[PDB]
RNA sequence: GAGAGUUUGAUCCUGGCUCAGGACGAACGCUGGCGGCGUGCCUAAUACAUGCAAGUCGAACGCUUCUU
């Protein structure tokens, strides 16, 4: 668990989502705000709030994604290793990149890769385009995403002679 | 190793279609100052006026026309 105190959190409105519910009257519309808020430094959370105004659908995503805080490893200005996260129809696939490559991806990968502070990384979306579905695929990735110092420490040799 | 639009009242998935890039022996439309380097019948291996694109050797040979 990620505290949102103490980290100094910043969003972005990644899609507002126009819904409808179908009442005997007619039509009752809601807007549904998908919002990722990270901290710049390894820190990003994704959150979802459907209200009837955007500006308070966006506030409750908002309080959602930091409650969802996530913690990215991070090798310099790029991830440890390959990784494919999958989520539904959502697939993505990132790369560490050199340095000064940029942020190679696609609309809401952006999003959250900007936010959790990556600034240089290589990725490929195979699924589908559903913007809360690549989020979620995104952030799987980056769960899966290892540190090589956990990882010396869990087979029982240095990070040296694991690589 | 970037995506985006579009099926629905709304949604996820599947799926096609369309677009954002680059390229050219290009042509067309509008427009048009210069220079360097390059390129210019992709079609009818269709038909071709005219001129030229294969001559040279007198130290292989015998002739023949003029200059004093
Ligand atoms: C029989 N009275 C109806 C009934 O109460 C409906 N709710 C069950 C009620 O529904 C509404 O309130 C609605 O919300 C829909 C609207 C077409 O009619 C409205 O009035 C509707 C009332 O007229
Ligand atoms: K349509
Ligand atoms: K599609
Ligand atoms: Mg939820
Ligand atoms: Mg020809």
């Amino acid at each position: 668990y990620i505290d949102p105190k103490h980290l100094e959190l910043e969003d972005r409105v990644v899609a507002i989502n126009r819904v409808t519910k179908v009442v005997k009257g007619g039509r009752r519309l809601r807007f549904a705000a998908l919002v990722v808020v990270g901290d710049k430094n390894g820190h990003v959370g994704f959150g979802t709030g459907k209200a009837q105004e955007v500006p308070e659908a966006i506030r409750k995503a908002i309080e959602d994604a930091k409650k969802n805080l996530v913690e990215v490893p991070m090798v310099g200005s790029t991830i440890p290793h390959e990784v494919i996260g999958v989520f539904g129809g959502g697939r993505i696939l990132m790369k560490p990149a050199v340095e000064g490559s940029g942020v190679a991806a696609g609309g809401p990968v952006r999003a959250v890769l900007e936010l959790a502070g990556v600034a240089d990384i290589t990725s490929k979306s195979l699924g589908s385009n559903t913007p809360i579905n690549v989020v979620r695929a995104t952030v799987e990735g980056l769960k899966q995403l290892k540190r090589a110092e956990e990882v010396a420490a869990l087979r029982g040799k240095s990070v040296e002679e694991i690589i």
